[PDB]
């Protein structure tokens, strides 16, 4: 009962998917979480570090950990996806996958699960499933795309000015499309850094600042804070509470990408008004896309913040279980939708 | 230079592939292509042994389990087979990881129908065997069961009786009666201080959950009690496997196996599966409802968690982790 875990990163070969510190972070944090789990259950459990591929044997650090793995000194696996596995197209896995199973290695996945011999078909399948996605995206991508569409093929801000909390910050991507090397200006999403007048360095610090306020409160209102950031000079991005809420809404406070919501008029045109948004998700898994700038408020804290609104917004503080079961609803509807 | 091979046959199992290949015609395919390789290879100055057939009997698969250990333990490094369909188990795509870690072992596959094999083309084998997945799978359509909302399964889950319900099909014009069985709330009258089977569900609930009690505790005040078991002790892990259905909850559910490292399921639970609407990923609710409120329900499986991992979840870490586990059920 001796688990004895690698885990692997590796940049993408473009054709979603984030950066190797993304990778590492989430990696990591998993290896924490299997520790103490196996800890409590008496078992064993030995997490040896990150196999880090260079950004550029093609594979060397890949090819180590799979030789530790063959050599029976590790095994498990912890990748961000199951499509690190892979050399050219995600297809391509399922050999490698099938032999590291086979020798009994555990191979987990943050964002898709955990796999075994046992149940080595369910990853077969996965496999194909996301084969049968990117397929789909490489049609897309296959045609002409405008400004917008380009801007969002490459990961980047679509959108006029940077929402309250961060600033935008370009980027120089190398594509070749039809054949053709072309450069391309993007624009990501960073935490702020205009420094600011009042009390409060930079913008990431206001936001969290009103989450202490709330949470740690049984100010602790919402009118409570617009007053309080009057009478401290907390500079108003040139404050309403309907503005306060609308930020602390905003997924991508949580580090989450989103697409925002406006009020429509009748005519269906929209307004500049924000109506809400609609966090953005994998395909296949459901789960959120990460902006590659990471979090204002750690998610943990800000499904609890949403929990506090909705509770706010209902006249009654929900349980535990009904917080889980409200957000949970949520997700049905943005589906739904 | 040198090849250490064996043929393998066995009848096909009523699933499809080349039927009218007999273990006898298999055989002798595979003797001609085996002597034909020989040839090849002495031309070509290296060394070539062909130790004869392993024929799985007409019926779980012995012969199968020897050649693939010797090719394993390296006395093999070459495999000859009628059609790669003879790797497979139930379905032709679950011969895909047998041949990926033989091929990862420096095996040659040698299909007599379809080509030969080898690590630096293991793709085009893969992409084969999907290609005949997708060809069952539409003969499939073209032509059985009571799969279609009805309890499959032999004796009801803890806490649930089965109770029969008639559905009336029409299939292609013609009218027919389908007796299904439906999950509904026990109703067997139990021994010892509760009065039926959900009643017990609750009570643990009622004793565990945190408002501001361990599991252990729970049997061994059971067994004090006299809280029967069905039908000798509490376990704590089926205590735990129970209070991990959702079908307490009032949703449906698949119940998934543990499986051998055959793939070959056992009889042991190792979890659960919502039944989810494929539109708004809702769950499917059972007719029955629930035994404990879908909220409590949630509350509890935080619960089992902090149990699991030793250390109790704020409310954000529930919420999330509520989520991580449906962002699996999704990729499944």
């Amino acid at each position: 009962m001796d688990t004895y875990a690698g885990a692997y990163d590796r940049q993408s070969r473009e054709r979603s998917a984030a950066s190797p510190a993304t990778q590492r972070s989430a990696n990591e944090d998993k290896a924490a979480d299997l520790q103490r789990e196996v800890e409590r259950d008496g078992g064993r459990f030995r997490f040896v570090g990150h196999f880090s591929e260079a950004p550029g044997a093609e594979r060397p650090e890949f090819e180590r950990i799979l030789n530790e793995c063959r050599a029976g000194r590790l095994n498990m696996i912890i990748v961000y996806d199951v499509s690190r596995f892979s050399r050219l197209k995600v297809m391509d896995a399922i050999p490698i996958v099938s032999e590291l199973l086979a020798l009994g290695v555990t191979i987990v996945s943050t964002q898709e699960g955990v796999f075994r011999q046992g149940n080595v078909m369910d990853l077969i399948h996965l496999i194909m499933r996301l084969d049968a996605s990117h397929k789909e995206s490489s049609l897309k991508s296959a045609k002409i795309l405008d400004t917008k569409n380009l801007q969002r093929e490459l990961g980047g801000y679509v959108g006029g000015k940077a929402p309250y909390g961060f600033e935008l910050v370009s980027e120089t991507k190398e594509i070749t499309r039809n054949g053709r090397m072309v450069n391309v200006v993007i624009n990501k999403l960073a935490h702020s850094t205009t420094p600011l007048t009042g009390p409060f360095e930079f913008e990431p610090d206001v936001i969290r600042w009103w989450w202490r306020e709330i949470k740690t409160h049984k100010p602790g209102s919402i009118t409570g804070l617009c007053k309080r950031m009057d009478a401290d000079a907390v500079p108003t991005r040139g404050w309403d509470p309907a503005t306060v809420m609308r930020i602390l809404r905003d997924p991508r406070i949580a580090g989450f990408a989103a697409e925002v919501i406006y009020k429509k008029k009748p005519d269906g045109t929209p307004t500049t008004k924000i109506e809400g948004y609609r966090i953005q998700r994998d395909p296949i898994t459901l789960r959120p896309v990460e902006l590659d700038c990471g979090p204002i408020i750690e998610p943990a804290e800000w499904y609890e913040l949403q929990a506090w609104l909705d509770g706010r917004g209902r006249g009654k503080g929900l349980s535990r279980g009904q917080a889980i079961l409200s957000a949970m609803d949520k997700l049905y509807c943005e589906c739904g939708a």
